[PDB]
C-alpha cells in the first residue's frame, strides 16, 4: 500500500464521484479545513487529563462527526452515484443538550472572556476558532455549488459548543475565566 | 441565556451595527483571525512554566488587545452609531520596547533561525505566523473597505514581538537556536 | 538591530528580489503558510519524548527543507538576479522511504483513522493539514505566477509523510489508532 500515488503532484485531486479540482478549489478547501479541525480535536482529546476526563468520549464522537460532514461536503449534488448521509437533527440537538448543561454549570458572564485558561479549556478556544474558520470556508463553498445545508448548521453549532466546553473545562478545573476589560454587557 | 440563536445557521452574521455579512466575507474573516490568534495566545499562555513566568502578564495584555482590534476590525467606517476605539501609538510602543529589550538580551545571530525550541518558544512561534496570517486578513479587508489603519500597524509590529518573544523564551531555558543552514546574513 | 523596520505598516512587503507585494498576495500568503507549518513543525518536534525521539532529527531536517521552499516560493520565475534552488528530487526520495518503513511497521489499516491518539501523533496529524492548507495556498499561486513546481511535488508527499507518521508515533506508544465508524475500505 503506498498512500503516495503522485496523481496530486500537479496540484489537481479527486474528490467524491468522477471529478477533479485543483487543491485550491474552495469545495477542496472547505473538507480541508473541516480535516485540520478534526485533527486539531484530536490534539485536543490528548490533552485530557484526570479532571477533565468527563469531556474524552464526546470529543472521540465530535471526530466521527466530522468524519460525516467531509463526506458530504466532498460530494457535488448533482453525483447520481453518491449521496449525502448527514443529517443535522440529533447530532446538533446532543451539542445543545451539552452547551446548555455547560452554560448552566459555570460561572455566569454577562462579557466576553479572555479565551485561555488551563491548557485544555485554551485548546477548546482553538477549536472553537478553527471550526469558525471551517465555517467560512463552507460558505464561501455554498455561495458557488449547492451544499448540504444541514453541514452549516451542525459547524455553526459546534462553535458554540467548544465556547461552552471551554468554558466548562475551566471550571473542572476551578480555573477562573479572566473577562475582556472594555466588553460591553454582550450575552443576553 | 442561549449562545447559540441559529441566526448564523444560513451563512449569514450580523456585525457591529445594522448590517449583515455572508461569513466568508473578508471583514468576517479579519475578525475572525484576530479571534483565532486570541485564543492562540491563551493556549500560549496556558505553556508558562516558572522559568517563564516573566512573560505571563504581557501575553495577557495581547489578548485584551485584540479584543480592542477584533472591535475596531467589526466596525464599518461609516457607520454613524459606533466609533473605532483602538488607537495604536502607546500599544505599538509598548512591544517595540519589548522587542528592543528581548533582541538585546539574547545571543545574536545574522541568519534565520529555526522556529523552535522549546514548547514555549515554538508556541510563539505559531503566534508568530497566526499573526501574519491574520496581517493577511485584514490587508485583504483594506483593500476594499475602509479600516482604521491603526490595527494594521499594530498587528504587523505584533508579529515581531511575537519573534522577539520566543527568541527570548529559548533563552530564558538555556535552549539555543538553530540556524536555517543555507541562510544569508538577513538580519542588518 | 531592529527586526521591525515598519515598511510593512501601510500593508506592502518586499519579496525576493525588487518587487513589493500587498501582505494578501497569493505569493505571499503560499510562503506565509509554509512558515506556518514551519513553526508547527517546531512546536511539534518540542513534543518529542523517552519513546519517539527517533522522529526527532528528521523533523527538524523537515524544517531546513521548508526554507528552501519557501525561498523558491518568494523568488519570481523571471527575476534575473536569484534563482531557484529548491529541487524535489532527493527530499521526496528521502520522505517516501520513510512512508514506506513507517507504513509497513504500524498495524495495517483500510479504513479512515480518526486524527489523533497521542499528543505527538495529534500534532503530526496538525501538521499533516497545515501542509495540505500550505498546498492549497501553493495551487493558487500556481495558477497565477509561474513556480518552483518542484515545491508543490515535495509539499504534496510531505503530508503524506505526517500521516505515516502520525501512526508510527501512535505506535511508539503503543497507542491503538481509531477508525472512522463510517468508513469504506479507502486505502488500497
Ligand atoms: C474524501 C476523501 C478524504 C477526506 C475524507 C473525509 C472527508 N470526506 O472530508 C479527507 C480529506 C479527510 C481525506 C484524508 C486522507 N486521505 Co483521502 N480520500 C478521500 C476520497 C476523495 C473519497 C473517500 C471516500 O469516502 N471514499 C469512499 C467512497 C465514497 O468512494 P468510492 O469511489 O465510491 O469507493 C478519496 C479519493 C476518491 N475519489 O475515492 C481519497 C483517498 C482515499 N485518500 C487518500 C489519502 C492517502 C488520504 C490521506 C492519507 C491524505 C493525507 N496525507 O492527509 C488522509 C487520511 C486521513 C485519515 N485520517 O485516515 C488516498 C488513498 C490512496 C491509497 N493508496 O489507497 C485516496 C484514494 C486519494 C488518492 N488517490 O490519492 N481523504
Ligand atoms: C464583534 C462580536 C464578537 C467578536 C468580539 C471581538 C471582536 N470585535 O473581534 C468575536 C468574534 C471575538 C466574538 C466572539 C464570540 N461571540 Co460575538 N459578537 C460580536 C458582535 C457582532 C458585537 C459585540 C460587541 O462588541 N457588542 C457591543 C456593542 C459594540 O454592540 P451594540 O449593538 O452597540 O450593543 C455581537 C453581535 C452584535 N452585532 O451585537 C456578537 C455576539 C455578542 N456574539 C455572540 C457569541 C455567542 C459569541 C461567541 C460565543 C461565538 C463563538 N461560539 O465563538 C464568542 C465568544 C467570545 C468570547 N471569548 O467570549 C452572540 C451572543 C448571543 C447571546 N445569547 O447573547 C452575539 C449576540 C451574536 C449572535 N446574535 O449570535 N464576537
Ligand atoms: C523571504 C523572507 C522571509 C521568509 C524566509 C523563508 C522563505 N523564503 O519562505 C520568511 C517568511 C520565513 C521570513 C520570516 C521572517 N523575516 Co523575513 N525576509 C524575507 C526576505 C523577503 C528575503 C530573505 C532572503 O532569503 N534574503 C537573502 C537573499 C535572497 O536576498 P538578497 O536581497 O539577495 O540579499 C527579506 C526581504 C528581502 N527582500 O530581502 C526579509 C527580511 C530578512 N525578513 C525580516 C524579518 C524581520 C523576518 C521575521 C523576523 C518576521 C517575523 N516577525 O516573523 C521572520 C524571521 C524568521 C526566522 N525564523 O528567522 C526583515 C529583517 C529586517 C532587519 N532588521 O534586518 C527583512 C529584511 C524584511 C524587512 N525589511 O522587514 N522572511
Ligand atoms: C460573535 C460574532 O462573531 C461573528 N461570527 C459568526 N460566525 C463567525 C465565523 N464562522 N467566523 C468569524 N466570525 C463569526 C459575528 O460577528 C457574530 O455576531
Ligand atoms: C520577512 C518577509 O516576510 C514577508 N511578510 C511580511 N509580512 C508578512 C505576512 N503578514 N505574511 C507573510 N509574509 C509576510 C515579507 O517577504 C517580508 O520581507
Ligand atoms: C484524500 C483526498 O484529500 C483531498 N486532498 C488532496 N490534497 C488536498 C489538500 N492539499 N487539501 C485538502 N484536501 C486535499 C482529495 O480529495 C484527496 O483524494
Ligand atoms: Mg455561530
Ligand atoms: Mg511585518
Ligand atoms: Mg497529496
Ligand atoms: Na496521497
Ligand atoms: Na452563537
Ligand atoms: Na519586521
Amino acid at each position: 500500500v503506498k498512500i503516495y500515488t503522485k496523481n496530486g503532484d500537479k496540484g489537481q485531486t479527486r474528490i467524491i464521484g468522477k471529478q477533479i479540482l485543483y487543491k485550491n478549489d474552495p469545495r477542496v478547501a472547505a473538507y480541508g479545513e473541516v480535516d485540520e479541525l478534526n485533527s486539531w480535536v484530536g490534539y485536543t482529546k490528548s490533552l485530557i487529563n484526570s479532571h477533565t476526563q468527563v469531556l474524552s468520549n464526546e470529543l472521540e464522537e465530535i471526530q466521527q462527526l466530522l468524519f460525516d460532514c467531509g463526506h458530504d461536503l466532498a460530494t457535488p449534488a448533482d453525483d447520481e452515484r453518491h449521496s449525502f448521509k448527514f443529517k443535522q437533527e440529533q447530532p446538533t440537538v446532543w451539542l445543545e443538550e451539552k452547551i446548555d448543561n455547560y452554560t448552566q454549570v459555570v460561572p455566569a458572564v454577562k462579557k466576553f472572556i479572555l479565551p485561555g485558561g488551563t491548557q485544555l479549556a485554551s485548546a477548546l478556544h482553538v477549536a472553537r476558532t478553527i471550526t469558525r474558520r471551517a465555517e467560512r470556508q463552507i460558505v464561501q463553498l455554498m455561495r458557488e455549488e449547492q451544499i448540504n445545508q444541514d453541514v452549516l448548521i451542525f459547524i455553526n453549532r459546534l462553535s458554540d459548543y467548544f465556547f461552552a466546553a471551554a468554558r466548562y473545562a475551566n471550571y473542572l478545573e476551578q480555573q477562573p475565566d479572566m473577562l475582556y476589560r472594555n466588553s460591553k454587557d454582550v450575552f443576553r
